[PDB]
């Protein structure tokens, strides 16, 4: 169970990047190192920081650079930990084009559910690793930009780089 984590500055404010043995586990998105590190805590309670592992502060450098770039793909490898149902959410995400959204509703049609448009809802809020799993792309149908797990400054920031010129 061992995870690991650093934080680092990025375009979208204060991210904390964690790595279990199988991939990046969570990126987790903003302001004060206090609160992103009990978030972390919640979901990977003995996590610790690693400074001098080398290979692990490679790959935080790598993680950042798609962060702050419009349409850069994360190659590592990616720790996805949930049920079926929010992995089915988060993997429809993952082919949302970058530059569009789809509403909850028609996510849910697309997975076969046309019904659950609630669960899908909290699918999305409960995605722990911002960004590569492009949870930013969902909306509500009605014009509003709620519902995003980092905030409604860092979903707008990221849907607006996203649809650009």
């Amino acid at each position: 169970l061992a995870v690991r984590y650093a934080l680092a500055d990025c375009e979208l404010g204060r991210c904390l990047v964690a790595e279990s043995e199988r991939g990046i586990c969570a990126i987790l998105l903003g302001d004060d190192d206090a609160t992103l590190i009990s978030e972390l805590q919640q979901m990977f309670p003995a996590a610790d920081n690693a400074p001098a592992d080398l290979m692990f502060q490679q790959h935080v450098r790598e993680v950042i650079a798609s962060l702050n770039q419009r349409d850069t793909p994360l190659t590592l490898p990616l720790d996805i930990r949930g049920t079926a149902f929010q992995q089915q959410v988060w993997q429809a995400l993952r082919t949302i084009p970058c530059g569009e959204t789809v509403s909850y509703q028609q996510l849910a049609n697309a997975i076969g559910k046309p019904k659950a448009v609630r669960a899908v809802a909290s699918a999305c809020a409960a995605n722990k690793l911002a960004i590569v799993i492009p949870c930013h792309r969902v909306v509500r149908g009605d014009g509003s930009l709620s519902g995003y797990r980092w905030g409604v400054s860092r979903k707008a920031q990221l849907l607006r780089r996203e649809a650009e010129n």
